[PDB]
């Protein structure tokens, strides 16, 4: 009944996490001081996360993560592309799920980690880009 | 033959850096894989009182200023002492090029003054040099109503 919100790349990770994502453990973090937003997930145990910054604020260790990304301070960042990466993200994870257990039972198996590549994902946001005009997610 | 082209940041730099910045010890690192380009610096000063300090005369100290392109380079931003962005290919607006050598400059000189100061007044607690994004900003202004916009590109 009364539901309205204010439109950010939060709510809309929020909402497209639960409308994609919701069998898993896809959480989020708002550092609004260090003006980040990672999105800590479970995998069952696993735990990476998913770095969204602002190169002109925000201090970052590309390492400590599988992803970063940049988006545009106050802007935010395009549709097509939160798009583009909630979808490559169910890839990433349900292509994660067969290898995780994959590591429980082939004993000639030696360390798991989670494969993001940034080509099979920029093809994503042109898969997506395809559908809808420009549209900008902005930053709370 | 002979070819003729418009300067890129790598050229750029290092033409700048020798042109406004020969009185400092400064280098370059591009770091092809990385898509990136480091400007090293080093500053030195005479251990008089022989201070103790730690880790290790003739003290020196030697930091870094990193471009990266966000879409490709891997970067602990926490590894230096700024790290600028810069748009792929596009490169960087002139005016920020210049701005980096003018308060880099600035930087280095208020560094020297503080590093003697380090050595001198017992109360001084730590060294570092002062990157202040505000001061950077303001310089990049004021190079930007100088002149007209231009972009110096990433090498290839
Ligand atoms: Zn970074």
């Amino acid at each position: 009944s009364n539901a309205m919100k204010k439109a950010t790349m939060l709510t809309y990770l929020e909402e497209q996490l639960e409308k994609h994502l919701g069998d898993y453990e896809v959480g989020l973090d708002w550092d609004r001081k260090n003006h980040t937003i990672e999105v800590i997930v479970r995998l069952y145990e696993f735990e990476d996360g998913l770095l969204f910054y602002n190169p002109q604020k925000s201090v970052v260790d590309d390492e400590e993560y599988l992803v970063t990304i940049p988006y545009e301070g106050k802007k935010g960042l395009r549709k097509a592309v939160l798009d583009g990466f909630i979808h490559y993200l169910k890839v990433v994870l349900d292509e994660g799920q067969s290898d995780l257990l994959d590591f429980l039972s082939d004993e000639t198996a030696e360390v798991f980690e989670l494969h993001w590549e940034p080509a099979d994902f920029e093809a994503m946001i042109k898969k997506v880009a395809e559908t809808e005009k420009e549209q900008w997610i902005a930053y709370p």
